[PDB]
């Protein structure tokens, strides 16, 4: 499959199965603020305005799942990630908001096991709406993005970043590479005000950093471009504590 049949495919089952519940269809992130590498996520947010069943939930993840890459499959598809949301239920708006459905390839092994995803509270979809609400492509729907979503304080934004890095610090055993480019990208968009791709705002943050901590952050870099790093023997504890004491100073 290519990467526009890919994003096709996906419009079609949501529109197919949802039928009217569908408001809209919108792609963010990477892709849209960025261009479309051979390395990007095709990220969807999509917007209802009931909640589904969980008979629905279980068809888009049926649906979803044969058109989406495969974690270390050495094919050419991307990753789809795809989160609902009801409208009604961000207004009055409130952190951490509700999140009617996600697919993500990171619940496939959970999938499996039957897991479905519930309604659920997702402090991370604050900055995701965010994202999108300042940049996203319509590719579905009678009304743009930020018609359906109330003005999001930064402060909110402000205060999810931070509660994610707080749990970030203690959960990078072995997701090294993410949490370290999760970090740069969180200090990043807490001054300046825009969210960018991690491998990028990778060398933006080494750059401003001690030498030492400079050294792991580029070798995360490269990680998140294939190569295998072992970092078995890196001292990552400090550059985490580094790129989150920097933080804490917003």
């Amino acid at each position: 499959l290519n990467t526009y049949e890919q994003i096709n495919k996906v419009k079609k089952i949501l529109r197919k199965h949802l039928k009217n519940n569908l408001i809209g269809t919108y792609m963010f992130g990477s892709g849209v603020e960025s261009g479309l590498k051979p390395n990007s996520d095709l990220d969807f947010l999509v917007v209802v305005s009931e909640p589904l069943t969980d008979q629905s939930k279980e068809i888009l993840i049926q649906k979803i799942r044969p058109i989406s890459k495969k974690i270390g499959d050495k094919s050419n598809l991307r990753y789809i990630e795809l989160t609902i949301i009801i409208q009604q239920e961000m207004v009055p708006w409130n952190h951490p908001p509700k999140q009617e459905f996600i697919y993500g390839e990171w619940l496939q092994e959970l999938y499996e096991q039957g897991y479905i995803p519930q309604k659920e509270l997702n402090s991370d979809l604050t900055i995701m709406l965010y994202q999108a609400k300042r940049k996203n492509k319509r590719i579905y729907g009678n009304y743009d993005l930020e018609e359906l979503l109330p003005d999001i304080p930064f402060s909110d934004v402000r205060r999810a970043i931070m509660d994610s890095s707080e749990e970030l610090i203690d959960n990078y055993q072995d997701d090294e590479t993410n949490s370290i480019l999760t970090l740069c990208r969180m200090i990043l968009t807490m001054d300046t005000g825009k969210i960018i791709p991690k491998d990028i705002a990778g060398n933006a943050v080494a750059e401003s950093s001690p030498l030492e901590h400079r050294e792991r952050i580029l070798l995360a870099v490269r990680s998140y471009l294939g190569e295998n790093i072992e970092w078995t023997n890196e001292n990552v504890n400090l550059t985490i504590n580094y790129l989150n004491n920097r933080l804490k100073k917003l």
